């Protein structure tokens, strides 16, 4: 099997559909990655994650590098063996959550209550046995002045080069894994261009659009994607970090994005929000107490084949673990079915119509 | 399929092994019943409960009669349909937990902050669609004076007759379900005898030993079982309510018990205690942080086929739902494997040796 091979099978406008072949499996694009926090996709066995259609998961690095620790996970055989997921894992750099969850910044890296640098991040992801490694970057806060956005983006580009060099120095990592760079530049077109130029000069297997989904709102996010994604190499995957709601995903695919990760389906699941083709519902609402219909009328997932809204309503109101399990499996399956419909409609040259039909019904 | 047919295939001393055939399935005895609280075996899908080997589950009635309510569950198609378990369900009467979790007692029944009577209990269990219905009784507190134990037991016997009559008056229930009576009498042999006599005079499909596992300790529980179980009809199942730890179960089978229920494997599971053939372990203990062995070296369950102690240690310490899921599935599977070994050893006339071997290793 190849280390990393991206093939585009079909296009419609800026939207693409295709495959990434890697040693541990094939990734169908556009792809949604369920998020594994602390080496688990919350409330799901890996076999259930796979049953929903997921080809790849995102492994958060931040918690794992603290406990059990990256060296310990490597001693235990790597993250794949540890958690029982044998397909590709994309690991984040650890830095985003350092800024969010724990700090002193410098050119070397970030110190926090430990020092995380581009080199240490790459080594940690190596020890975990990551298939897709993210360059260590800085997510510029929103809003930012042009000067602050510029200095931040430039530091990220220097860190991108350091990430590239550290990755390339580790033969086994370079042979078996892939490395993605992350574009910054806030909402500023000229800075996004400078960032894309820098990343392309270094060269990566894929390119993420960073610095978005940080409070700017969908209109602004879409505006920035409009000019930012075409700046990236067309022949490599485009990854939008931390996105998003179903409508965010459809619009981002319309703008050339191939990969997504988001905690929404899992987090929402546990909190009682189920995604349906007619929009989200809160299953705790009294209107579902005697509703024998499945969560969604069309959904192919095992939860909708077997249990009613009324039962899941009861479980979530009772605080039962099975409620979290069933809601999460359905929500992840819904996201995967959304990605499948996106892939099929692009392949068939009817994605524009699908996007329109999806929105009309989802927001009715 | 028959409504209720108990067949004893083999005996060794007071121990029996056999089958109960019912309309929704066969129950292999001695049997362990996982407990479903609020219409779920906590942290397990019904398919997983079945995969562990369970033939029947216990449905607590107390919470369900409050929310969603018995009438509501009946409107939704009954408990089996509601929770997705299509095999036999034994329901308790609701009264034990009324005394434990919420009271004014009278000859009519128990009032609590609702009135629960033998007639109302039987009707609630009917509405849930129970396969094995428990007579409504009073669990005498321990310790009790002989006079208090006597008056309590006598009230329970009057309630047993009322339970019998209410059950028999409902044609569909009498045709499709079974009814068990519950022996009381505290630790007093003469009262246990009077209770057994009363229950046999009324006639039930099975007989529970009530009033035990309420603080008396194993030595005393075994002493009471020694004389109490032979008082019950030999040709019907014997059910020990709320028992217990693995060694409690082995000793109770040695004394003629055929059926068990206990929250221990599920509750312990969530709290980090795993049962093994070498005794219980607390998976949170630091000694398991790098232990790549399964929870138990011989266990056939899916958890022990795939995940390490180290991973489950990590999950439970992180408060992850998957930790509760995996611990619970293993513990229920362990209990079922214990029951299978008990059944096989009685069938083969080597149960005495099994009990000795089990204890020597479990308590080493
Ligand atoms: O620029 C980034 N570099 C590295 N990692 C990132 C992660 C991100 N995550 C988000 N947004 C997360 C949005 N999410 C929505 C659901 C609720 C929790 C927050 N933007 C990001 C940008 C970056
Ligand atoms: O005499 C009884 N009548 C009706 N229901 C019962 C339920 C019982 N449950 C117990 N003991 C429960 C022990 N269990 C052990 C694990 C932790 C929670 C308590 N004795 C019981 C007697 C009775
Ligand atoms: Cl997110
Ligand atoms: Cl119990
Ligand atoms: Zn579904
Ligand atoms: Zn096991």
């Amino acid at each position: 099997r190849p280390r990393f091979s991206f093939s585009i099978a079909a296009r419609e406008g800026k939207a693409r559909t295709g495959t990434i072949e890697m040693k541990r499996g094939v990734i169908r694009t556009p792809a949604f990655m369920p998020v594994g926090t602390a080496a688990t996709v919350k409330a799901l066995k890996p076999e259930t994650v796979r049953a929903t259609g997921a080809d790849i998961i995102l492994g958060n690095t931040y918690h794992l590098m603290l406990r059990p620790g990256a060296e310990r996970i490597a001693k235990l055989g790597g993250l794949h063996s540890f958690m029982g997921w044998d397909r590709p894992i994309l690991t984040d750099s650890g830095g985003y959550q350092v800024m969010s969850l724990s700090t002193k910044q410098s050119e070397e890296g970030v110190t926090f209550k430990h020092m995380l640098s581009p080199e240490r991040s790459i080594e940690i992801q190596h020890l975990l046995g990551s298939d897709i490694v993210m360059a260590f970057d800085e997510c510029t806060p929103y809003p930012a002045t042009p000067s602050r956005a510029a200095s931040s983006m430039e530091r990220s580009m220097r860190w991108a080069k350091r990430s590239r060099d550290a990755f390339d120095s580790r033969k086994e990592q370079a042979e078996n894994a892939a490395l993605f760079g992350i574009q910054q530049g806030s909402v500023f077109e000229n800075l996004r261009q400078q960032s894309a130029d820098a990343l392309a000069e270094i060269g990566f297997d894929g390119y993420a659009v960073g610095g978005l989904a940080v409070g700017e709102g969908q209109d602004e996010m879409f505006r920035v994607l409009d000019f930012s994604v075409p700046m990236l190499p067309d022949d490599k995957p485009h990854y939008l970090m931390g996105v998003g709601k179903p409508d965010d995903i459809v619009g981002a695919v319309e703008r050339g994005i191939d990969m997504f990760d988001c905690v929404l389906p899992t987090r929402s699941g546990r909190n009682g929000q189920a995604f349906t083709w007619d929009g989200p519902i809160n299953i705790r609402n009294a209107r579902f107490s005697e509703d024998l219909k499945p969560l969604d009328s069309e959904c192919h997932c095992a939860v909708c084949q077997k249990w009613s809204r009324a039962y899941i309503h009861h479980l979530i109101r009772a605080g039962e673990i099975l409620g979290a399990m069933l809601m999460t499996e359905h929500n992840i399956a819904f996201y995967q079915q959304l990605m499948q419909k996106i892939r099929d409609s692009i392949s068939e040259g009817r994605f524009s119509q699908f996007a329109q039909d999806f929105r009309a019904r989802y927001f009715a």
